[PDB]
């Protein structure tokens, strides 16, 4: 046989948490389909037990991966202080944490560990929003109007394709705010009718509009659909590809509000910073969130605007063949230190992990026989690499501390 030459050292995934009920039920929601929506089990922006149980299903296959790889035993629970769960306050991630820990090491009391102040947002998950920092408003308006191609008209525009296929779902003609469309001499649009401007504050870059709504309501279609509900969208989406031309609308926002480097380095920053710390080599001790780092494998529950900033922000763009959704609950950005043992030199591997959308709707049970899907991500902006194909401890450390804003640090 054939001995490994890389030895697997280190673990850190950042996950989105699970599929979750609609966060909303707006007036102007129900003015835009003639239908009715579908209720859900859970209260809104909360973890459908259906969504806990496709999360334990990563979290009993990155076990036996784990294993596989020997970082983690095949056996019994993991030793103390060498798995650590880290979770947003809010409800969906912090079940998140204990549907992974659960299918991790089942009957194992794992504990989330969360900000102590659940009542007040963790600035690690934004540290905007807290005022820990701020934008720069020129400087960001510039940023994302420059990458929507000079115009949020421009750039809705070009996906009209999409938009029009929404309004085909939600058969948004014979809506009511089409019918009570004061200048009925037009065609009904939805960018016509909600039209899309681009708000920047301090602590936030907002999208008003059918940008924005079609964002959540596509969303809303993939959360039926994994959830697996009767009919998502009313039964009037049929294939795959008009899975992908709706949620491509909810790409597009995220493209623009929270891939966009100028928005996606300093709401990063936290993030950052604990990555590279945990994915560094030195001596465990009990820090943030009275966690030990480092150990062996760190789970983050965080949400799709943290992948996605981190994506922004270290350069690292992907495509979720089988998946429309670019950070869909569940999906996880992996982080993984390897050592090399000819000359124990560090390296590091970052991969998305995610689940089809078809594993999410007939809720098939993962492991290494039936994995989730995975894509092998490239820093773009490394040059020392290995014969992996993975970026040294060196190039990712240099990436990390010139992608971070100093001002965002915790
Ligand atoms: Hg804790
Ligand atoms: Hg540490
Ligand atoms: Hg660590
Ligand atoms: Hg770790
Ligand atoms: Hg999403």
């Amino acid at each position: 046989q054939s001995e490994p030459e890389l030895k697997l050292e280190s673990v850190v995934i950042v996950s989105r948490h699970g599929v979750r009920a609609p966060t909303k039920a707006t007036q102007l929601m129900q003015d835009v389909t003639p239908d009715a929506w579908p209720t859900w089990p859970v209260k809104l922006g909360w973890l459908t037990p259906r969504g806990g149980e496709l999360i334990a299903y990563l979290g009993h296959y990155q076990r036996q991966r784990l294993v596989a790889d020997g970082l983690l035993a095949k056996k019994g629970c993991p030793q103390s202080g060498q798995v650590a769960i880290i979770a947003d306050v809010d409800e969906r991630t912090r079940k998140t944490g204990e549907a992974f820990a659960a299918g991790l090491a089942p009957d194992c009391a794992i504990t989330v560990h969360t900000q102590t102040d659940t009542s007040s947002p963790d600035p690690l998950f934004n540290p905007l929003k807290t005022g820990v920092c701020q934008l720069d408003n020129a400087n960001v308006t510039d940023a994302i109007l420059s990458r929507a191609g000079g115009s949020i008209a421009d750039f809705t525009g070009h996906r009209q394709t999409a938009f029009r296929e929404l309004e085909r779902v939600l058969n948004f003609p014979q809506s009511n705010l089409c019918l009570k469309r004061e200048k009925q001499d037009e065609s009904c649009s939805l960018t016509q009718a909600l039209p899309s401007e681009l708000k920047v504050s301090a602590d936030n870059v907002s999208l008003t509009g059918a940008v924005s709504l079609a964002s959540m309501l596509t969303e809303i279609f993939l959360l039926q659909q994994a959830q697996g509900m009767p009919e998502p969208g009313w039964g009037r989406i049929t294939d795959s590809h008009q899975w992908n031309t709706l949620l491509s609308l909810h790409n597009a926002q995220f493209y623009l509000l929270q891939r966009t480097p100028e928005v996606a380095r300093s709401r990063a920053t936290p993030l950052l910073d604990l990555i590279k710390t945990a994915l560094t080599p030195h001596p465990p001790q009990k820090q943030a969130y009275g966690v030990t780092l480092p150990t062996s494998v760190l789970f983050i529950a965080g949400h799709d605007t943290n992948l996605a900033n981190l994506g922004g922000a270290l350069e690292l763009n992907w495509t979720l063949p089988g998946q429309p959704d670019n950070t869909p609950p569940g999906g996880e950005l992996v982080f993984e230190r390897w050592r090399r043992l000819s000359d124990n030199s560090q390296w590091i591997q970052v991969s998305l992990v995610f689940q089809t959308l078809q594993q999410m709707r007939d809720k098939t049970p993962l492991s290494l026989n039936t994995p989730p899907g995975e894509v092998k991500l490239t820093l773009a902006g490394c040059e020392e690499r290995n014969a992996q194909g993975m970026c040294s401890l060196a190039g990712f450390t240099q990436i990390v501390n010139e992608a971070r804003i100093p001002a965002c640090s915790l």
